[PDB]
């Protein structure tokens, strides 16, 4: 009886390592019928990992009904406007999260395990020591990556005290350096050049329903703010493309120096009042500084969370 | 930073167990700040296994600010409707379940664990083995109850292959023979005639909110299925007032037979088409018989769901 493992749509490190890990985890301690698969292609990050540790990125999947599948696992996500095309006529079997639950619901009793850490890695691991699993080498590498990814190399407030021994561990099994491993990483994913200003602000992006509206949150990584800020024409032509044609009533992004860990936000919608409550700022054209922020589950979401109900 | 922990309105076995157990386990191996409460008197069955073990029933709470508390640990339940009055103005920090998700939102990630087995108690117990803390006996009696009142001594069709050996050790832990405990208690629950007609539609209901309508679901334990339904009337004019006050859109009763697993359903409301198309029956004279019954959660709360939406 054939069970899809996935992450978010927009896939990432974390989204697919953690995803890939676990239907492996899942056949050999339980012997399901698990398969890791995908909603997307790689981003430029990812793909470095995935050539670095020579596994093939999961094949890209439709909907549920097209691989004539009912039953499903999701990894590092779990609200359903997040997931795959058809979350609604699928049984979730198991979700393995690190984020907050919302517009999430089911008819029978399922499997959950959400604990709040850097990444949902950090938790699969954990897992596969509680039932004697010896990782392999290479999927040591895709899970350890995730937690980079996730925490910025374990600086992000999303870092908690029980990631640092699972970091150790697990760089050691990969048989890499962690500090050097986690630069190079790192740096594959500020290459923003290979990307049209359509393209960028969906490298990373999620959409949220805040009360009513759908406001889409977009995130890139880079090591020079004004690189992007240079871009800011095409940038906002192509957000507001976004904007009329899927019906978002806002969109935000999130232009984080992973260097000195700093965020510009650049947001248009009808609501920016809702925005500037939520981050005690004025857009100055559409934008404005917001020091020492780099994470959008910590320091994004709960705060428009609150200013849109507010 | 004080933090309550408590099962679902309507308390039961389960539901006090598994709540107190963990607010024990959560002190002793992460030194929480953590004191188990509960929203209101225990039941018949309840008070026997409390009484049998010489623990207190847990102190009744009225609301988390009256506490003068913001963050919570729930256990037996996730549904807003069925928890503490103010679930809304508080942070769930965790939950220990094994129903379905709906009607459950946060702002931040949390700890969740849930696992689809007999009881929300066998994976308290679980968990107690995973940090290696030793069991009270005690706790080990509270425990063990909430598993056998859950799944009727280990029959119910929500008995997991898991739950055996956890039933094995437990009451071995308890000092019990289990299967000459298990029918004593059980027995006690069965004893309705120490309640009126009001408050028997009210011992072990939830209220569920299928697709816009409030409908409340409520169960009874007999070795006599006539015994109740010789109190038709009065059950009757109760569940009326029920309806009428509450803003109930329908009210269903499973009359369960513990003894030879069956239920005869007593409903009446709105949309007793919607009712009839879930069970394949037809209401003579507000009820039917449903042979095998005995879960709310895995044989009616599916089926309904289904055909409130079909
Ligand atoms: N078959 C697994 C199910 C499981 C356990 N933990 C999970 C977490 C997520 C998804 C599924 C699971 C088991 O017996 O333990
Ligand atoms: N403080 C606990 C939190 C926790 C773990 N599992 C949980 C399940 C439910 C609620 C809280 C928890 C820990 O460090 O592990
Ligand atoms: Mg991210
Ligand atoms: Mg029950
Ligand atoms: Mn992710
Ligand atoms: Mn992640
Ligand atoms: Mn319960
Ligand atoms: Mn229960």
């Amino acid at each position: 009886s054939k069970i899809l493992v996935f992450g978010h749509q927009n896939p990432d490190s974390d989204a697919i390592g953690s995803s890939v890990a676990f239907a492996y985890l899942a056949k050999e301690a339980w012997g399901l019928d698990t398969e890791a698969v995908a909603l997307g292609t790689p981003n430029e990050e990812t793909a470095y990992v995935l050539d670095y540790f020579g596994v093939q990125a999961p094949r890209v999947v439709e909907s549920a009904k097209a691989e004539g599948v009912e039953t499903v696992i999701l990894t590092d996500h779990n609200e359903f406007q997040q997931s795959i095309s058809d979350i609604k006529d699928v049984t979730v079997y198991g979700v393995v999260d690190h984020h907050r639950v919302a517009n999430f619901e089911t008819a029978n009793p399922l499997y959950m395990r959400l604990e709040p850490v850097g990444s949902a890695s950090s938790i699969v691991y954990r897992m596969f020591k509680e039932n004697g699993v010896s990782v392999p080498k290479e999927l040591a590498g895709l899970l350890l990556s995730g937690l980079i990814s996730d925490t910025l190399l374990l600086k992000s407030p999303t870092t908690h005290a029980s990631d640092i021994p699972v970091a150790k561990e697990l760089a050691e099994l990969a048989g890499v350096n962690l500090e050097e491993y986690g630069l190079e990483m790192l740096k594959a994913g500020t290459n923003l050049s290979s990307k049209t200003a359509a393209e960028l602000i969906d490298i990373d992006a999620k959409t949220f329903e805040l009360n009513g509206e759908a406001v889409r949150v977009a995130q890139v990584n880079t090591v020079d703010i004004n690189d992007i800020l240079a871009r800011q024409e095409e940038i906002e032509v192509a957000i507001q493309e976004a904007i009329v044609t899927e019906g978002y009533s806002d969109f935000v992004l999130m232009i984080t120096d992973i260097v000195n860990s700093n965020s510009e936000i650049l947001a248009l919608g009808s609501n920016m009042a809702k925005v500037e409550a939520a981050f005690e700022f004025t857009l100055e054209n559409n934008h404005a500084f917001l020091a020492g922020a780099v994470s959008r589950k910590k320091q994004v979401v709960p705060q428009l969370t609150e200013s849109y109900n507010a």
